[PDB]
DNA sequence: GTTCTAGAAC
DNA sequence: GTTCTAGAAC
């Protein structure tokens, strides 16, 4: 198929459909993610193209300290009175093109939540933590990842809360419940 | 990334 | 027999 409609670059498209837009500033829109594996998920994305984290640079440092910003403040617009926890951060290695930090509550109670490889994604060190590679950055100029990332993706099951290891996906869901 | 579904795991 | 995972997608 071709390359604009290639499923990797379905962010180019959701970023300006205003249907799933809910914050826009001059440098950056935040978005619903489509697919959201937790009650609250969206993605802070700049309007300037960077495919990856791979492509940052220290001329982005601002850029990437304003989306947390921006991050932090949706989750005090749109989720305030429920003080759920939240994490902001970037998947260490992404799947769709065009840099996006994920801003996700942790109840992680959603239908989209699927496979083991959904849970290590935002619950082992393949979530990098948005201030880690916001200092990253800053001190070394670029973003670099450990080998044995996607070793990670196969780690047994494990509840982010108590620690408990769950032999299934079902039986996880079941178990996040007890931490609402 | 998701959808589908074969066949493993239970 | 049903639940569950994991790989092909032309
Ligand atoms: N077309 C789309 N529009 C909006 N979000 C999407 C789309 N396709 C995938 N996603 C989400 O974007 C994120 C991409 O994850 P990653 O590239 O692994 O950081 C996931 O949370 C998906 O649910
Ligand atoms: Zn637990």
């Amino acid at each position: 198929g071709s390359h604009m409609g290639h499923w990797s670059q379905g962010l180019k498209i959701s970023m300006q459909d205003p249907k799933m837009q809910v914050y826009k500033d001059e440098q950056v829109v935040v978005i619903k993610d489509k697919y959201p594996k937790a009650r609250y998920h969206w993605l802070v994305l700049p309007w300037t193209s960077i495919s990856s984290l791979k492509a940052v640079a220290r001329e982005h440092l601002e850029l990437l300290k304003h989306m947390h910003t921006v991050g932090e403040k949706v989750i005090v617009d749109f989720a305030g009175s429920s003080k759920l926890r939240f994490r902001l951060g970037y998947h260490a290695i992404p799947s769709m093109s065009h840099v996006h930090l994920h801003v996700i509550s942790q109840d992680f109670d959603s239908p989209c939540l699927k496979n083991k490889k959904h849970w290590n994604s935002f619950n082992t060190e393949y979530f990098l933590e948005s201030q880690a590679v916001i200092e990253m950055v800053q001190e070394a100029g670029r973003v670099t990842v450990r080998d044995g990332m996607p070793e990670l993706l196969k780690l047994p099951l494990r509840c982010h809360e108590c620690q408990q290891l769950l032999p299934s996906i079902p039986q996880l869901k079941e178990h996040l419940r007890k931490h609402w």
